[PDB]
């Protein structure tokens, strides 16, 4: 039984939304398609590649990466891949992240002497980084982490990002514009930061955005408060 209010019930609010109630992957699509004409029409691109999602089906391939013990699996229509360093609950995967390779053309998690090593490429509606980040040893690993996540997304597919309280989000959304992620949703819970990233139409679109955007002193990996 789930407590209400927390992370787990935004997250699963916020992926019903975006794929189903509210369709928030065409509002999102639109907006982007808009912005690349101005870009556009501005001299700043050229003919870009896009990948469009197709409608989603509705049971999302969904990855929890650092899952502990599943909270996501039962929640309706959710196909929960399930990860970690140290399971939990033994319907979680044991994995480190940072030595997963994502591989294209395969369909499932293959493992090795227990430990998931190779994932599929570009197969997942969501990826979900719950309380996970800040475990990583160094900013350039956070992004690491990130940037698997973008090759595991489908196109306009979801990172969703939960982070403890302790600006350095301006920076995170300039490192992962720059990555291809978009963010789209950005909220506060209790003690937690609450955001979701998009795989936008089009990597270059992105990483344009980040370049308009980039302040001075801000760098180009995910860092912590505890960096210093
Ligand atoms: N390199 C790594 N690869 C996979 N999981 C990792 C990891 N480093 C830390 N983790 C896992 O990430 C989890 C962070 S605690 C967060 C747990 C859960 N997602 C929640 O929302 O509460 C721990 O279970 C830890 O084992």
């Amino acid at each position: 039984e789930l407590q209400a209010r927390s992370r787990i019930k935004w997250a699963i609010d916020y992926i019903t939304k975006y794929f189903f109630t509210e369709g928030i992957y065409l509002q999102k699509r639109q907006r982007e398609q808009r912005l690349l004409e101005s870009y556009r029409a501005e001299g700043k691109l050229g003919e870009v590649q896009c990948r469009l999602m197709e409608e989603p089906p509705d049971r999302l391939h969904v990855l929890d990466v650092g899952s502990c013990f599943n909270p996501f699996s039962s929640a309706p229509h959710l196909e929960v891949t399930a990860l970690d360093l140290c399971p939990a609950t033994e319907d979680v995967l044991q994995a480190d992240f940072l030595k997963v390779e994502v591989v294209p053309g395969i369909r499932e998690p293959e493992l090795e002497e227990g430990s998931v090593r190779r994932l599929p490429a570009s197969h997942y509606e969501c990826v979900i980084f719950s309380l996970l980040l800040e475990y990583m040893p160094s900013a350039e690993q956070r992004l690491q982490c990130c940037l698997q996540a973008y090759d595991l997304l489908l196109p306009e597919g979801i990172l969703v990002l939960i982070t403890p309280d302790s600006h350095l989000m301006k920076n995170w959304r300039y490192s992962l514009a720059r990555i291809g992620l978009l963010r789209v949703r950005f909220e506060k819970l209790p003690h937690i930061s609450c955001m979701v990233f998009r795989k936008a139409i089009s990597r270059e679109l992105s990483q344009h955005w980040a370049s308009i955007h980039r302040e001075e002193g801000m760098c180009e990996e995910i860092r912590i408060p505890q960096d210093d």
